[PDB]
């Protein structure tokens, strides 16, 4: 039974949270998803949740006074604060699985050029704090992200349930001329079993080498 | 000017990315986002998208029948077919970059466990097709993994999305001391070659704690 928050100025954005796997993983009541609007926690008539930074530099800084509150309300000790970053530490497998044993988890969603770093040092006094990246490339804030990582770590929860895996085929065995691979079709695990490990080989050195400890 | 198909059993979830875009860019035709069901090209009456794989195993394979008609429909010579697979090659920046030059992209979206691998190999003899992975983790479905690529594909493409190694170090704002924390005094110095190097020096120790294989 897990809980997950996710604080953004675009709730909008997260409604995709009610599709497939983690709309399914709602419906059965093994995760309950709350989407919260920052603006919620402003107290100026224009809602301002920005302001330009200090030091210089092209666009704006998300306040770190509205955030403070946002989190002051929402969060208790037990909370893991993920915070999405192009800047964070890498988001893999690994940390899907370990995240999904929480019982809280709060994503905060950064837009413009990022979150005033006080708001996550504050947090880190009173609970454990992860700013993470889920990938090699930049987006204009944390939602896609969020929905990423909410994706790879409630499809491991107990409740619903290295190298690539290589191709797959299903029917008809023949397709505009295309054949499904014979051995596929022979019946005989062992040899299938055979390959598909050297498929997955040769795809894994292809196109991530890295993965098997060759240069990229 | 740029076009985005993308077909999916789940077409809602694409829906509000396609809300995100900027009236003035579509008006302008620069952009258009349009979202398919895969069902529409389904043969039978119970709408079947998947088959049990080949040579055995767990989950299920989507049907080579189905994709081929969505794609004959929906792809021409001058398409990128876009497929987001955890076995695929890595979509990076420069990813994005490339393919924010194209006239077309169509995104497939399948389950993890794949659509028939002869969709693709077929679809490469006649457009270009790329299998992509966003990252070292896995998901259920395609979906998620189509969002992210078009908002990094998007955000590069001039006045799309309504936007303007190393790591990037800390930010800062007002108020100049927040909880007991104040803002680092060197960013109101206005010193500005001081600052910069201040900057690169966090910019270094954040990526070597952070990602040292950048380095
Ligand atoms: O994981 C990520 N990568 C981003 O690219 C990203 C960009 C802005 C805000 C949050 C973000 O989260
Ligand atoms: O980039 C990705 N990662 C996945 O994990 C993934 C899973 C299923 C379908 C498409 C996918 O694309």
């Amino acid at each position: 039974s897990m809980k997950i928050d996710v604080v953004t100025i675009f709730p909008e954005y997260l409604q995709p949270v009610r599709q497939s796997l983690p709309g399914k993983a709602i419906d059965a009541g093994l995760v309950d998803v709350a989407v919260h609007d920052l603006r919620r926690w402003t107290h100026d008539v224009h809602k301002s949740v920005d302001d330009s930074p200090y030091g210089g530099g092209p666009g704006m800084v998300m306040k770190p006074t509205v955030w403070g509150d946002a989190l002051d309300e929402i969060c208790t000790s037990e909370t893991l604060l993920v915070v999405p970053t192009p800047a964070g530490y890498p988001f893999t497998q690994e940390t899907a699985w370990q995240w999904s044993t929480e019982d809280h988890l709060v994503i905060a969603c950064g837009r413009y050029e990022g979150i005033d770093q006080r708001v996550a040092d504050d947090a880190a006094t009173r609970m454990r704090v992860r700013e993470v990246s889920i990938g090699d490339y930049v987006l204009n804030g944390g939602e896609a992200a969020a929905l990423v990582i909410i994706e790879a770590v409630l499809r491991l929860v107990p409740g619903v349930l290295s190298l690539l895996e290589g191709p797959s085929y299903t029917r008809p065995p023949s397709w505009r001329g295309m054949d499904v691979p014979p051995v596929l079709l022979s019946g005989d695990h062992a040899k299938i079993a055979a390959w598909r490990a050297e498929q997955s080989r040769q795809r894994t050195i292809e196109r991530r080498p890295d993965l098997l400890g060759f240069d990229s």
